[PDB]
């Protein structure tokens, strides 16, 4: 037999014998993740067992989509699929899906806690922007980028772990909401630079070591946004839905803190002239990403040209050919659970 079972992180992993010494490294709603040694390849890998992929159509749709995209995409800043397998032998018995990835060392939540110097921080941001540019070029707009779904090696190489939801989900997420853009929270729609707000929130957190816009719910989060950035313009509040517009127009008015007051010199390395230069450049980029109105917010392409980021720019990394996805209806079509199950099986069996 080609499989063995091991209990890891309170779940049963039934895996190919090539995968040895499984140890837990993380989990979330979509699966449980282990590090393992691959004996066929001679390297460590990460194995994710999908959690209840056929619990309902959302689970199945998201599993199928993550499988097709992870296979289709080939970019240094997006996690690659090394292998995928199921221990079950038929469509009728099919229950579990295991994804095998390159093994990274940490998620961004851990890295964010470090006193990051400007070389590391700019490099991490540069790589996130490269990954986002690549996803955008294929029509993948993430909308829920956050530190837990970005991973890093100890050499600061960075990969994004997932693709956010289908276009058809719009700005809806039916735990961690702090990185979602105003246009998402308020239901205004979105364009590509929706992901720039999330990069701004992560960058702001790397500086402050505090979540920028925390809170128990969207209501509390919106207060944190307007208290820090200021009440939005007439150009913007205009567009909100009846109950929302009214709530938003009726909140207390705030000038905003200036970016110097939001991210003071006190948070930045102070040694040298190089350090003073880099504090104002970091601030200036933050001031262009953390902009409530997406019409006034910097683009991914322009953020790559920013002096804080552009030092790293290499067109071989930035300007790679976009993924061509076969399924032009991928985000749209709905299926029964049974139908999704078969689509996923075929995908697993290649
Ligand atoms: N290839 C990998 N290398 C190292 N760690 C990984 C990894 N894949 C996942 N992880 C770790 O496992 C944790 C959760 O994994 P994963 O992101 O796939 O769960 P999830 O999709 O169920 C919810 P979320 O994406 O929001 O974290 C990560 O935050 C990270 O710490
Ligand atoms: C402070 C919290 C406020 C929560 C308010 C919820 C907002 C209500 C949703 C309005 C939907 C408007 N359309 C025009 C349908 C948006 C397009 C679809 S999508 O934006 O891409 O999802
Ligand atoms: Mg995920
Ligand atoms: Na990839
Ligand atoms: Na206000």
């Amino acid at each position: 037999n080609q499989f063995y079972s091991v209990e890891v992180g309170d779940s049963t992993f039934t895996v190919l014998k090539r995968y040895q010494n499984l140890k837990p490294i993380g989990s979330g709603a979509q699966g449980i993740v282990c590090a393992a040694y691959d004996a066929v390849l001679d390297r460590n890998v990460a194995i994710k067992k999908l959690s209840r992929p056929f619990q309902n159509q959302t689970h199945a749709k998201r599993a199928y989509r993550e499988l097709v995209l992870m296979k289709c995409v080939n970019h240094k800043n997006i996690i690659s699929l090394l292998n995928v397998f199921t221990p079950q032998k038929t469509l009728e018995e099919f229950q579990d899906v295991y994804l095998v990835m390159e093994l990274m060392d940490a998620n961004l939540c851990q890295v964010i806690q470090m006193e990051l110097d400007h070389e590391r921080m700019s490099y991490l941001l540069y790589q996130m922007l490269c990954g986002i540019k690549h996803l955008h070029s294929a029509g993948i707009i993430h909308r829920d980028l956050k530190p837990s779904n970005i991973v890093v090696k100890s050499d600061c190489t960075l990969k994004i772990l997932d693709f956010g939801l289908a276009r058809t989900a719009g700005t809806s997420f039916m735990v961690t909401r702090y990185y979602r853009a105003p246009e998402v929270i308020l239901g205004m729609g979105y364009k590509e630079n929706v992901d720039i707000w999330s990069v701004g929130c992560i960058m702001g957190e790397m500086v402050r070591h505090k979540i920028l816009f925390p809170g128990r719910d969207y209501i509390d989060q919106w207060n944190k946004v307007i208290e820090q950035l200021g009440t939005p313009c007439p150009e913007f509040m205009k567009k909100l839905q009846p109950t929302v517009r009214n709530y938003v127009e009726n909140r207390p008015k705030y000038a905003g803190l200036t970016f110097p007051k939001l991210f003071p010199d006190s948070l930045f390395p102070a040694d040298s002239e190089h350090n003073k230069l880099k504090a104002s450049q970091a601030r200036d980029l933050l001031s262009k990403m953390l902009v409530i109105d997406p019409a006034k917010r910097i683009s991914v392409d322009d953020a790559l040209q920013h002096p804080y980021i552009n030092v790293w720019y290499d067109p071989a990394e930035v300007e790679a050919p976009p993924p061509q996805i076969y399924d032009k209806q991928l985000d749209e079509r709905e299926h029964t659970i049974e139908e999704w199950k078969e689509l996923i099986y075929k995908e697993v069996m290649n």
